[PDB]
C-alpha cells in the first residue's frame, strides 16, 4: 500500500486547489481523477458555460446595432463554430491543470476510487491501494433526472451535461426547473434562437434569491422571449416524429389544473437539481456519515464523522459554487499542513452571480432573512431601478435593479442585490466591503464613479 | 437687492448638487446659469461622452462576431444616427434637471453672474442684484486651447467641446494631449473609422496614472490602431484644400529633433488641459483669491478667502471630476444649513475610470506615491496580467492588468489600479472597501465570484 501524507479524491475545483496548496506546505499529495482534470467547473459547468453566456450577449447586443448607427447583422448564427471553440478551450484548461499538478509534484492516479473495509483509511484505484493520514473526498455532484417511474420518458430529457454536448442548436427548448442554471440555459438557448421555455413548479424563478431579484429575474426573462411555464411541471415525455412530445400539468392558484401536450420539443432539458457524488465510495465500509440525499456530513472544519476523512465542495451540498470549493479546500490545507487549527471557511456572505440577462449580482442577507433575523424593526432597505444610460440610445431596454439589506442602527449592510448590465463584474469589491462588516455610511462616504451603474449603489437615499 | 440663504453660481454637477441639498435643509436658494442646467458633464462631457464611448464598443465587439459564430456586419457606421440621439438624450437631461430645481422649489436665474463691489457680497446678473449670507461659486471650467502667439493655426483645431458638435465622423483625427480626455476621444474615434493619431509630449499617455496604467494603456492604444505620436508636440496648423496641416516637432531622447507635416487632417482636437471660468466673475470686487491659472483658493472646507463666499468643483481645480463637486457642495451644504461644522469632503481615495478600450479603474496611491509616504521597504505590490476568457475564443485580444498596492505590516490596500474589460462597472465596490482602511486580507477572505475578472482581485498572490 502507497502511503501519502494527503490522498484526494477528486480532481475537480475543490480537490485541486487543496491538494496544490497542501503541497505548497510539503505534504506528498496525490489526487484521484476518474475523468477529465478541472471537474464540474472546467468541462460541464462555469467555464463553458460562461462562453456561451458570452456568445448570447453578443445576440443581445446586435439587436441594439442599427439604434447606435450601425448596420444590421447578416441573419444566421451557427453554433457550431462556438460549440468547437469552447471544446478547444475546455481542452486546453485540462492540460493546464494536469501540468499544475505535476509542477506541483503532486501525483495524478487515474482512475474511479473506493474506499476499503481496511482499518486505517484505506482506497483502492484499478486493484492498487493507496491509504494516507489525511484523506479529502471532493467527488462534487452530477445533474439530477428524474426517474422513469414518476415521469415515464424523463430520460429522454438532457441536463446540462448533455447541454455541452450539444452540436447544434435546438429548434425549441423546453428548460425544466427554476435555479440559477435552468435560467442560465433558458437565457443562452433563447437569446441564441431557440424557440424557448422555462417550465417552473411556482410563479417566479429563484425563489431562494432575494424578492426583488427572484420577480425582476422572471419578468426579465419573459421580455426577452423565454416563455416561463408558471406553476408547470412534466407528467410525460414521448418521442414523436419531430422530437418530443412533452405533457404537462399547470395549477395555478385559484384555476383548475389543466394538462398541456407541448410538441416538437427538440431539447428538453432537466436542471433541477444536483446530487452528490457519493454512491459508489464505499463509505459504508467505514461507517462515513451522509444525509438521505447522499451527501457527505462534515463540521465547520470539514471533518466527516471518520478521523482522517475529509470533504468539501458539492459533495457536502452546501454552497455549491466553484470559489467555495477551492476556499474550503485551501483553508483544509493550511488547518492540516501548517496546523493553523482555526483555519475554516467562512459560509456567511458568500458572494453569487447569476448569468442571466441582465447578470444578477447577490451576497448577504435577503430582505427576508434579514427580517427574520434582525427583526422587522431593525432592518432598513434601499432599492433602486433605473435603465441604465447604454439604452438610452436603444428601442430595446432592460433594467437595473439593486436593493441594499440594512440591520440595526448603524445600519450595517448585510445584503446586497442586484441585476443589471454590469452587475457580474460588480459585485466583487462590494462582496469585500460587505464581508469587512461596512455600514451604508461607508457606502454614502465613497465618491461615486460616474457614469456608471455602480455608482447608484453608493448613492442610494 | 433680492436676498436668500444660499446664491449659487453655475447650474452645473456642484452647483446643482448644492443648492438641491441645501433646499432640503429649508434654504432659500437660487441658482444662476447662463447656459444649460447640468452643465459641463451633461451638456460636453461625462454623459455625452459615455454614449459615444458605447457607440465605440459596439465597434470593437463588432470585429469578434465572426469567432463567435455569427455572419460578419455590412459596412458603413453612420455617426449622424448616433449623435441625433445623443443629443435629444442630452435634451432629455436638461429638462431633467430644470425639473428637480423647480420641484426643489430652487429659483433659476437665467444669465451670466459677476460679483459687484458692494460691500456685503452681492452678485448681478442681466442688472439685477442678488445676494445671500451664503454664496457657492461654482462654474466649472473650459478647455484649454494654445494662443495663436505660441502655436500659429491652433483656432484651427477644436477641443472636446467641438467634438460634440461633430455632424460626421472625422477622415483623420489628431488628437493632442496625453490625458484622460485625449486618451477617451482618441480611443472613440479610432474605434468608430477615424485614422487617429495622439500626440504626446512624453512616451506614455495617463504619466499621472500608476506606472502599469500608463505602460499598459499607451499599448493598448497601439494595439487598437491608435498612432502615438510620442515625443511630439504641434508648432504650427494650416488650413490645406483637403482640411488641415499639422506641422509637428518630435523630440525623442537620444534622438535628433525632427519636423513632420501630417497631411490631410479633418479633425484637430486639443486635449491638452482645462481653464477655470473665472475671468468674468469680477472677483477683484471682493479680493476673492486665485492662483495665477485663475482657480478659486479654497481651504478644505470650500471656504474661500471670503467670509460667506465658497467654491466647489472644477473652479477650484483639484480633482476635477462630477461626483467630487457634488460631494463638496452636498457636504458643504450640510455644513452650512444643518451646521454641520466637520462636514467637509475627503479628497483622498477618490476613485476614477477612464473609458479606453479596454476602460480603466483606479482608486488611492499609485505605487511611487505609496512608496514615496511610507518608505519603499514598507510597501508591497501585488499584480497579474491575463487575457480575460471572453478572448479564448477570438482573434482580436485585450489585456487585463490589475495591480494592488499595499504599505506596511497589516498589507493596508492603499492603492488598486487595473484595466481590462469590466473594468469600469468593477472599481466601485473595491473603492468602498479601500475606503474602509481594507487590508490584503481582508481581500483574501473574500470569496471569489467565478468566472468573472473581478475575482483576480481578491487572489492576488
Ligand atoms: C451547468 C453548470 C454551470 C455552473 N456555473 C458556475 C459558475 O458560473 N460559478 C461557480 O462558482 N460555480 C458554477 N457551477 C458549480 C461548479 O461547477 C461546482 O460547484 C464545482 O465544480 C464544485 O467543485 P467540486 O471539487 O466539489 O466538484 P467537481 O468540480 O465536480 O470535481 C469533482 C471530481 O471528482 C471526480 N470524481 C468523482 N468521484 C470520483 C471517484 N470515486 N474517484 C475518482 N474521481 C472521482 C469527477 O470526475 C470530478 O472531476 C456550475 C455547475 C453546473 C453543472
Ligand atoms: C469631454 C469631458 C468628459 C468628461 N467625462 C467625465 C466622466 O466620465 N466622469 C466624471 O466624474 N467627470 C467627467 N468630466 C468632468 C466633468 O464634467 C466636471 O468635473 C464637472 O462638470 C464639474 O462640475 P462643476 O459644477 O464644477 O462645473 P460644470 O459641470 O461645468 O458647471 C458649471 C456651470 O456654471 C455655468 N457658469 C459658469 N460661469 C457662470 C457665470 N459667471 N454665471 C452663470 N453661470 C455660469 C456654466 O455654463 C455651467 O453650466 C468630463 C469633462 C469633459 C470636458
Ligand atoms: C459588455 N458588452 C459586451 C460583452 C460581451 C459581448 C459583446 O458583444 C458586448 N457588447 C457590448 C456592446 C456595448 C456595450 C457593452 C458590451
Amino acid at each position: 500500500v502507497a502511503s501519502y501524507d494527503y490522498l484526494v479524491i477528486g480532481g475537480g475545483s475543490g480537490g485541486l486547489a487543496s491538494a496544490r496548496r497542501a503541497a505548497e506546505l510539503g505534504a506528498r499529495a496525490a489526487v484521484v481523477e476518474s475523468h477529465k482534470l478541472g471537474g464540474t467547473c472546467v468541462n460541464v459547468g462555469c467555464v463553458p458555460k460562461k462562453v456561451m453566456w458570452n456568445t448570447a450577449v453578443h445576440s443581445e447586443f446586435m439587436h441594439d446595432h442599427a439604434d447606435y448607427g450601425f448596420p444590421s447583422c447578416e441573419g444566421k448564427f451557427n453554433w457550431r463554430v462556438i460549440k468547437e471553440k469552447r471544446d478547444a478551450y475546455v481542452s486546453r484548461l485540462n492540460a493546464i491543470y494536469q501540468n499544475n499538478l505535476t509542477k506541483s509534484h503532486i501525483e495524478i492516479i487515474r482512475g474511479h476510487a473506493a474506499f476499503t473495509s481496511d482499518p486505517k483509511p484505506t482506497i483502492e484505484v484499478s486493484g492498487k491501494k493507496y491509504t494516507a493520514p489525511h484523506i479529502l473526498i471532493a467527488t462534487g455532484g452530477m445533474p439530477s433526472t428524474p426517474h422513469e417511474s414518476q415521469i415515464p420518458g424523463a430520460s429522454l430529457g438532457i441536463t446540462s451535461d448533455g447541454f455541452f454536448q450539444l452540436e447544434e442548436l435546438p429548434g425549441r427548448s423546453v428548460i425544466v426547473g427554476a435555479g440559477y442554471i435552468a435560467v442560465e440555459m433558458a437565457g443562452i438557448l433563447s437569446a441564441l434562437g431557440s424557440k424557448t421555455s422555462l417550465m417552473i413548479r411556482h410563479d417566479k424563478v429563484l425563489r431562494s434569491f432575494d424578492s426583488m431579484i427572484s420577480t425582476n429575474c422572471t419578468e426579465e426573462l419573459e421580455n426577452a422571449g423565454v416563455e416561463v411555464l408558471k406553476f408547470s411541471q412534466v407528467k410525460e415525455v414521448k418521442k414523436t416524429l419531430s422530437g418530443l412530445e412533452v405533457s404537462m400539468v399547470t395549477a395555478v392558484p385559484g384555476r383548475l389544473p389543466v394538462m398541456t401536450m407541448i410538441p416538437d420539443v427538440d431539447c428538453l432539458l432537466w436542471a433541477i437539481g444536483r446530487v452528490p457524488n457519493t454512491k459508489d465510495l464505499s463509505l459504508n465500509k467505514l461507517g462515513i456519515q451522509t444525509d438521505d440525499k447522499g451527501h457527505i456530513i462534515v463540521d465547520e472544519f470539514q471533518n466527516t464523522n471518520v478521523k482522517g476523512i475529509y470533504a468539501v465542495g458539492d459533495v457536502c451540498g452546501k454552497a455549491l459554487l466553484t470559489p467555495v470549493a477551492i476556499a474550503a479546500g485551501r483553508k483544509l490545507a493550511h488547518r492540516l499542513f501548517e496546523y493553523k487549527e482555526d483555519s475554516k471557511l467562512d459560509y456567511n456572505n458568500i458572494p453569487t452571480v447569476v448569468f442571466s440577462h441582465p447578470p444578477i449580482g447577490t451576497v448577504g442577507l435577503t430582505e427576508d432573512e434579514a427580517i427574520h433575523k434582525y427583526g422587522i424593526e431593525n432592518v432598513k432597505t434601499y432599492s433602486t431601478s433605473f435603465t441604465p444610460m447604454y439604452h438610452a440610445v436603444t428601442k430595446r431596454k432592460t433594467k437595473c435593479v439593486m436593493k441594499m439589506v440594512c440591520a440595526n442602527k448603524e445600519e450595517k449592510v448585510v445584503g446586497i442585490h442586484m441585476q443589471g448590465l454590469g452587475c457580474d463584474e460588480m459585485l466583487q469589491g462590494f462582496a469585500v466591503a460587505v464581508k469587512m462588516g461596512a455600514t451604508k455610511a461607508d457606502f454614502d462616504n465613497t465618491v461615486a464613479i460616474h457614469p456608471t451603474s455602480s455608482e447608484e449603489l453608493v448613492t442610494l437615499r
